[PDB]
């Protein structure tokens, strides 16, 4: 069980994420004002 | 079970994400004002 | 079970995501004001 | 089970996503004000 | 089971997505104000 | 069980995260004003 | 010379004005979303 | 010379003005979302 | 010469003005979201 | 020459003005979110 | 020459002005979020 | 020549002004978040 309060952002967020990855499983998620991500990267041997 | 509060953003978000990946499974998700992502990248051997 | 609150964005989001990927499975999703994505990239050996 | 609240965006979103991919399976989805995508890219050996 | 709330966008979204792909299966979907896409790209060996 | 209070940010957050990873499982998530992420990267041998 | 800008009202205005007057000249004008009134009630002795 | 800027009101204005007057000249004007009134009540002795 | 800037009001204004007057000239103007009034009540002796 | 800047009000203004007057000239103006009034009540002896 | 800057009010202003007057000229103006008033009550003997 | 800077008020102003006057000229102006008033009450003998 999880919960988050609500917030207000007046400023302008200039985000410039730059990502690189190399794996058996890879997920790369960039988001702006609000987001939630639940990623289950299952693996065996 | 998950929950998120509601927020208000007056500023203009100029986002410029740049991503590169190399994997057996790859997902790359960029989004603006609001989003949710549940990605199950299942794998065996 | 997941839940998200509602938000209001007055600013104009100029997004310029640029993505590159190389995998057995690849998904690349860019979206503007609101979105949800549930991607199950199943894999065997 | 998933749920999303409703939001209002006054600003004009100029999005310019640019994507490139190379995989056994590839999906590339760009959308504007609202969207949902559930992509199951099944794979065997 | 999935659900989405309703939103209102006053701004004019000038979208210019540009996509390129090379795969055994390829789907590329660009849309404006509202959309949903469920793509099952099945694969064997 | 988790809970978070609500906050207000007047300043404009210019974030420039730059990330690189190399693993059997890799997740890299950059976000702006608000987010939550629960990632279970399961592994066997 | 007079001038007015244009506005947008999403809310539903339930107005219930109740007026009573007793004069040599009487005008009573109730209006909803938009209006202009120029009433010259001239009088002598 | 007069000038007014344009505004947007999301809330629902429930107005209930109640007015009573007794004069040689009487004007009573109730209005909702937008209005202008120029009333010249001229008088002599 | 007069000038006014433009504003946005999210809240719902419940106004309940109640007015009573007794004069040689009387004007009573109640309005909701936006208005301008220029009333010249001229008088002699 | 006069000038006013533009403002944003999130709160809901419940106004309840109550006014009473007795004069040779009387004007009573109640307004909600925005207004301007220029009243010249001219008088002689 | 006059000038005013622009401000933002998050709180809900519950105003309850109550006014009474008795004069040769009387003006009584109550307003909510923003206003300007220039009243010239001219008088002779 | 006059000038004012812009301010932000998070608190909810509950104002309850109560005024009474008796004069040859009377003006009584109550306002909420922002206002300007230039009243010239001219008089002779």
């Amino acid at each position: 069980g999880s919960n988050m309060g609500g917030g207000m952002n007046f400023g302008a967020f200039s985000i410039n994420p730059a990502m690189m990855a190399a794996a058996q499983a890879a997920l790369q998620s960039s988001w702006g004002m609000m987001g939630m991500l639940a990623s289950q990267q299952n693996q065996s041997g």
